[PDB]
RNA sequence: GCGUACAGGGAACACGCAACCCCGAAGGAUCGGGGAAGGGACGUCGCCAGGGAGGCGAUUCCAUCAGGAUGAUGACGAGGGACUGAAGAGUGGGCGGGGUAAUACCCCGCCCCUUUUU
């Protein structure tokens, strides 16, 4: 439900020193990596959850 | 510590209440946005965390 | 002498390594560039070249 | 940030280095021209940064 | 997003219109301003109806591997010193050769133009 339009990096910041950042882009392809820290749990919405649903 | 490549259409929610994906590319710009409930607070740069740390 | 090459776009000419490349296209002309330094003197098409051959 | 653009008829630089023509156009595609010292380390970015490397 | 054609001193913007937001005003008359950034929009871009609807196409390098690391691998051609090269398709303009009572039309070779293979 939300859009921001960024241009080089602006955090996310929740309040627990998780912050997106774009790093690259090239054609339709977007390097974009997210410092979140270790303590929590970081996944792609993809087959990965998924099997983990699956399990 | 950072994680990346995603490609247009694609999501990357980290397995919470986050929601987040790309919202297409207009060339040098990237569309970014959630759908992540009200209760956390995402925000953008230091112009609107300074609000947050009132200054 | 006249040595020629092949781009699709991001050239190259090491011993400068730091602005080579003006390599975008909108149907005529060049239009990509990041940075260039003031160390690199440049010259366009004949423009202040007269001025620097005479004084 | 000292982005240039020119006419892709000709094009020249200053007058210590002998400098890059124009000639061809196809799409993204361009050929390249240079008159340049030939003495001068001259290359693109293909193997010589690996052998860079190496040495 | 649509565009436009630049201007030169070194500038991702140069301008217009859309797009966006906010304000005011007279209740057959719908009018005018201001800006360039905000927020909790399950988005942007196109269409279909009875006795006051519910619907349909929709992400665009088919890359290809994944993982707590300001990740990687690639993308027709490597040396280069060349108005580079190798191909593929098509357009017509042509030049010839064969077919063709003849004309018209069919096939083959070469030059130029557009497009495809980082």
């Amino acid at each position: 439900m939300l859009i921001l339009t960024r241009r080089v990096g602006e955090t996310l910041m929740v309040g627990d020193d998780v912050t997106v950042t774009v790093l690259g882009v090239k054609g339709n392809q977007v390097r974009i990596g997210v410092n979140a820290p270790k303590e929590v749990a970081v996944h792609r919405e993809e087959i990965y959850q998924r099997i983990q649903k699956e399990k």
